């Protein structure tokens, strides 16, 4: 009754070959009250399908423990879409990349022994199998496959898997044919995909992603060419610019894609949303996973880019009789500029008249008829006669951010935390330096490396007025240096060199000193060959230098280490274990101090429009809401960048059209409404850097024109 097969001309669905437009919506980026809105936005936006990964670190982070609650449940997700009317493109993974915490691997998975992640290894393979096929019975389970009369039309096994084989040899090899045959057996009724995978076996359908892929082929002529990852921008990193990419270089690239065969194309991202909590986002990814996608992280449109892709749909639509009947001819127009023929025999007819100038306008004659071209562009005639759309002619209203003040400043409450000082009746101990992951297995971004340095009353630093030389070398992510119980200094590090070194005169004085090291993960890495066996933490060396003898290798003594804050021991940002505790009120407040909790308590502002935490005021750490963790600020951190002034004409790059350098990398921090109550709600901030809470402010975000 329901079937899903494809041909060399596209995806079939229900014996209907299909033009299929997707856009991405990671189900755990939103709330479950945002969905159907998201989804209503994207029906209306003219998407056809709505694709997602699936995360397992979010829905095993436990061996055999699962979460499929909240934000996490799936099959809520995937029902909603189904309501709406809309297919599903359910990409599994496992590794699923995303920008997401360790590529979206639960952290356990990489202490199992014998373990290795993206090979032919036999602990990886048992796990990975054993996860896919959960998924896939609980799709099955439901009837959620296409097949079955449910939403999904395809899924995809691993990501991007392509560039990591070309490095890693055969064994990466026989792992890509284990992973299509493995996922192919589970027997889902419905095609399977592989992304950037130039040799996925049959029956799997190799696909391509990135900004533009319309010279793109799959591996077989028997298979239908789709672009899986249509890059409607970039992440924002801490430490980066907010970049942006035009409404007219998408269309095009998208136009271009079509009237060159193509059959089906995804955004990513439609709804790009929010990295919440503290395993969400990967290594320096911010909290805001914007993506100047269509649905801004909010889920209020992106005008004009969600109306011009609107618009673009819509002539697709008109043109889809023709599309799917047919195969794109070429006729050259002039030196740079094409026409793409859909001629089939039942008489209909659309054509894509294009200008790969991204200098000129071209005047070019198509069946006895003047069409501008503007530069850069296609103009998609869905009779073969009326150019009903054009990639650079933007005909909606374009909008801009506002964040409207709500409600104002509220009472604010500190809680001190302790910078701990080893001692001779530590706990758990060493006789060198350990790998952060390893210790704390990311339960919590913080971990504190701590010694003793002994210094002789003779050393000559003290005769004179001088101190000694410090250097602690960390693979990252943030350090603090502390010593003898005070702030010493603090590096930190970036996307692409998250390396550290400290180096400065630490006054030290004869006897025992303490030396105490706050290391800090800023998300896990997530994309990369071995990217799993990258470290973090301070793996020194760490020299002592400026002293009798030449410097002393300090990774060569005992250290002692304390995974965790004391207030995520005590959960200071839950409503029981906050007020579990004794907090400082009024004058004696915490001002500009490391290391410091702040908490308050406010009433929801009225109105229908989405809410932030403006916290421009503050440094860097976490946010919690009624409990819940809204995420990572680091407004502290600048923004650094090449931010030129773009056009949409030209082959486009993520630093192309880059904007916010010199403003703090992230100032708002988006707060679903779905977390609130009328009254009494409770906002908790860990401050790792110092920050004034005064100031934060609530607002209220609506979208001008
Ligand atoms: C769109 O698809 C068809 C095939 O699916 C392409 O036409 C084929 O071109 C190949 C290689 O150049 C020929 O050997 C085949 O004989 C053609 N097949 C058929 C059935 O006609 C066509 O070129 C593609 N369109 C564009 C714009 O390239
Ligand atoms: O899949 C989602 C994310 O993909 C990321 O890039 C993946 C791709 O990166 C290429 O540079 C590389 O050649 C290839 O091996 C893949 O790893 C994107 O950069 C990211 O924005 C997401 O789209
Ligand atoms: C990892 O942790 C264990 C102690 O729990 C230790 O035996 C091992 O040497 C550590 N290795 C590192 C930090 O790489």
């Amino acid at each position: 009754e329901f079937s899903v097969s494809y041909d060399d001309r596209a995806i079939i669905i229900n014996g209907k070959r299909k033009i299929l437009i997707s856009g991405s919506i990671h189900y755990p980026r939103s709330t479950p009250q945002m969905w159907p809105d998201l989804i209503q936005k994207a029906k209306d936006g003219g998407l056809d399908v709505i694709e997602t990964y699936v995360f397992w670190n979010g829905h095993e982070p436990s061996p055999g423990k699962y979460n499929f609650e909240g934000r996490y449940d799936l099959v809520r997700f995937i029902k909603m879409v189904q309501r709406a009317g809309l297919y599903v493109n359910l990409r599994i993974g496992p590794y699923v990349c995303a920008e997401w915490n360790f590529g979206g691997f639960p952290v356990w998975l990489k202490y199992v022994p014998g373990m290795e992640f993206r090979t032919n290894n036999q602990p990886f393979k048992v796990a990975m199998q054993g996860f896919v096929q959960k998924i896939v019975n609980m799709m099955k389970s439901e009837n959620l496959f296409e097949s079955q009369g449910g939403p999904i039309i395809m899924a995809q096994i691993e990501n991007a898997y392509g560039p990591v084989e070309w490095e890693i040899g055969a064994p990466g090899k026989a792992y890509t044919k284990w992973a299509a045959q493995m996922a192919v057996g589970l027997k889902t009724g419905v095609p399977w995909i592989m992304c950037k995978q130039e040799d996925a076996p049959d029956p799997v359908i190799d696909t391509c992603n990135g900004f533009y892929c319309e010279g793109f082929r799959p591996n077989k002529p028997y298979k239908p060419k789709m672009w899986t990852e249509v890059w409607t921008g970039w992440y924002t990193k801490f430490g980066g610019p907010i970049p942006q990419r035009p409404a007219e270089d998408i269309a095009f690239s998208v136009a271009r894609f079509v009237q060159n065969n193509g059959s089906f194309f995804n955004y990513y991202m439609y709804h790009g949303g929010t990295n919440f909590g503290r395993t969400s986002s990967g290594l320096f990814i911010a909290t805001s996973y914007d993506y100047d996608a269509p649905l801004d992280e909010y889920g209020l449109l992106n005008e004009p880019k969600y109306g011009h892709l609107r618009d673009l749909h819509k002539a697709i639509k008109l043109s889809e009789p023709a599309l799917v009947s047919s195969y794109a001819a070429v006729t050259s127009l002039g030196s740079n500029q094409e026409a793409h023929v859909y001629r089939s025999k039942s008489g209909a007819c659309a054509a894509f008249l294009s200008n790969y100038d991204s200098r000129y306008s071209v005047k070019v004659t198509f069946q006895n008829r003047p069409y501008n071209l503007p530069p850069w562009s296609i103009s998609i005639l869905p009779d073969c006669k009326t150019a009903v759309y054009n990639t650079a002619q933007v005909n909606s209203q374009s909008s801009s951010i506002k964040m409207t003040p709500a409600g104002g400043g509220l009472s604010w409450q500190s809680y001190n935390e302790e910078t701990p000082t080893a001692d001779d009746s530590d706990t758990l101990t060493a006789n060198g330096l350990w790998e952060q992951k390893n210790v704390t297995r990311d339960s919590s971004d913080y971990l504190w490396y701590m010694t003793n340095v002994n210094i002789a009353s003779n050393e000559g630093f003290l005769k004179n007025g001088k101190d000694p030389y410090l250097t602690v070398m960390s693979a990252g992510h943030v350090l603090h240096v502390f010593v003898n119980g005070k702030l010493s200094g603090t590096v930190y590090g970036t996307l692409d060199n998250p390396k550290l070194t400290y180096s400065g005169n630490v006054k030290l004085r004869a006897g025992i000193n303490k030396i105490s090291l706050l290391s800090v993960s800023v998300g896990l890495p997530n994309v990369g060959v071995h990217y799993d066996t990258w470290n973090a933490g301070v793996l020194g060396p760490v020299t002592l230098s400026g002293l009798n003898e030449g410097s002393r290798n300090l990774a060569k003594q005992k250290w002692s280490y304390k995974v965790g804050l004391k207030g995520e021991s005590l959960s200071l940002h839950s409503l029981s274990g906050s007020s579990s505790v004794e907090w400082v009120r009024g004058s004696l407040m915490a001002q500009k101090q490391p290391l410091t909790w702040y908490k308050a308590t406010f009433n929801a502002p009225g109105g229908n429009d989405p809410l932030a935490l403006d916290m421009a005021s503050m440094g860097k750490g976490q946010i919690w809401i009624n409990g819940e963790g809204v995420g990572r600020h680091w407004p502290g951190y600048i923004a650094q960048g090449d931010c030129s002034k773009c056009s949409y004409a030209g082959t486009f790059n993520e630093k192309k059209c880059q904007t916010n350098c010199g403003q703090p990398s992230q100032r708002w921090y988006h707060v679903p409404r779905s977390w609130l109550k009328p009254s009494g709600n409770l906002l908790v901030v860990f401050e790792e850097w110092g920050g004034n809470p005064t100031g934060i402010s609530l607002v209220r975000r609506s979208r001008s024109a």
